[PDB]
C-alpha cells in the first residue's frame, strides 16, 4: 500500500504545517501537525477542557463505531518549546492520504497547554520518531508509521514540505518526480529516538565550505534551523545590524536586509537554503527588526534540522530494519 497527503503552512510564515488526517468511522477529518521528533498521535477531542479548546476541530470517539477505550492507559507529553498536553487514550481507525491503519493509539487530550490552545489551525500532532518516544502508559504504543510499514510497499515515509506554499507527505514510496539530481543517503542513529544524523559541514552564502561534522534530528515539527553558537554566529555576522537580542529570544536582523542563503551539507552533496527561507518577519506587528530562521541550540542539548532546513529539501525517511536518512534538492 502507499498514501499520498498535502500539507500545508498554517500562516504566511510557514510556523507549521498542517496535513488531513481521518479517525474514526464515519471518518472525522481533523489537520494535524505531523512531527518527526515526537512519537505520540493526540488530538483535541469532546474530552478536552472545554476552556481549553478555541477554534480547533475535536475528535469525538462516541460517535466512532471503531472507537475502543484503551483500558487504563494515559498519556501525558512535554516538547522542546515548553508546550505540553495529557489524557487518554483510543484504539480507532486512521487514514492518511488513502493508506489506512486499524487499531492506531489515538491519544485524546483531556488537558492542552496555552499554546496549543492559542492555535485554532492544529487539532494535534501525529508523531513520526520512533516508537520507543511514545509517552503511552503503561503499554507503549506505536506510531502511525511503525504501524503501517509492514504494509507499504517499501519502508519509508518522504517529507516536501513547501516554501510559503503547500507540500506533500508520501507514504510507502519515494516519488521520483518531486526532487531534482540524485538522493544523497546518511546514517541515523535512533539511540535518542530521533531521526539523528550528521551533517558534514556549512556554507554561509557565497562563502567557502566548511567541514565540519554537526550531529542533529530531522525534525518536522520544529520551524526553525537550530545549530552551535559558532556556525550561527557565523551566519548573522554576513547581515548588517543583525544581532542576538536576550529580550527577544533570539538573533534579530533589519527587516530592510536581504539574507545570504546557508548552505548544509549532507555526505559529499549540499543543499542550499535560499536567504528568503530564512526570514521570519517582524518580531512584533509594526517593527522593523525581524526574526531570524538560524538560530543557537546552545542550551537546547540537541542541534535541531527544523522546517527551514527541511522545506529547502526532498527528504526521505527510510524506515528499514537499519534506518537511513535521504536528502535531494528539489
Amino acid at each position: 500500500s502507499t498514501g499520498s497527503a498535502t500539507t500545508t503552512p498554517i500562516d504566511s510564515l510557514d510556523d507549521a504545517y498542517i496535513t488531513p488526517v481521518q479517525i474514526g468511522t464515519p471518518a472525522q477529518t481533523l489537520n494535524l501537525d505531523f512531527d518527526t521528533g515526537s512519537s505520540d498521535l493526540w488530538v483535541f477531542s469532546s474530552e478536552t477542557t472545554a476552556s481549553e479548546v478555541d477554534g480547533q476541530t475535536i475528535y469525538t470517539p462516541s460517535k466512532s463505531t471503531t472507537a475502543k477505550l484503551l483500558s487504563g492507559a494515559t498519556w501525558s507529553i512535554s516538547y522542546g518549546d515548553g508546550s505540553s498536553s495529557s489524557g487518554d487514550v483510543y484504539t480507532d481507525t486512521v487514514s492518511v492520504g488513502g493508506l489506512t491503519v486499524t487499531g492506531q493509539a489515538v491519544e485524546s487530550a483531556k488537558k492542552v497547554s496555552s499554546s496549543f490552545t492559542e492555535d485554532s489551525t492544529i487539532d494535534g500532532l501525529l508523531g513520526l520518531a520512533f516508537s520507543t518516544l511514545n509517552t503511552v502508559s503503561p503499554t507503549q504504543q506505536k506510531t502511525f508509521f511503525d504501524n503501517a510499514k509492514a504494509s507499504l510497499d517499501s519502508p519509508v515515509f518522504t517529507a516536501d514540505l513547501g516554501y510559503h506554499a503547500p507540500g506533500t507527505y508520501n507514504f510507502g514510496f519515494i516519488d521520483t518526480t518531486a526532487y531534482t539530481g540524485s538522493i544523497t543517503y546518511t546514517a541515523v542513529s535512533t539511540k535518542q529516538g530521533f531521526w539523528e544524523w550528521t551533517s558534514t559541514g556549512y556554507a554561509v552564502g557565497s562563502g567557502t565550505f566548511k567541514s565540519t561534522s554537526i550531529d542533529g534530528i530531522a525534525d518536522t515539527g520544529t520551524t526553525l534551523l537550530y545549530l552551535p553558537a559558532t556556525v550561527v554566529s557565523a551566519y548573522w555576522a554576513q547581515v548588517s545590524g543583525a544581532k542576538s537580542s536576550s529580550s527577544v529570544g533570539g538573533y534579530v536582523f533589519p527587516c530592510s536586509a536581504t539574507l545570504p542563503s546557508f548552505t548544509f551539507g549532507v555526505g559529499s552533496a549540499r543543499i542550499v537554503i535560499p536567504g528568503d527561507y530564512i526570514d521570519f518577519g517582524p518580531i512584533s506587528t509594526g517593527s522593523s527588526s525581524c526574526f531570524g530562521g538560524i538560530q543557537s541550540s546552545a542550551g537546547i542539548g540537541i542541534n535541531i534540522f527544523g522546517d527551514v532546513a527541511l522545506k529547502a529539501a526532498f527528504v526521505v525517511f527510510n524506515g528499514a530494519t537499519t534506518p537511513t536518512l535521504g536528502f535531494a534538492s528539489k
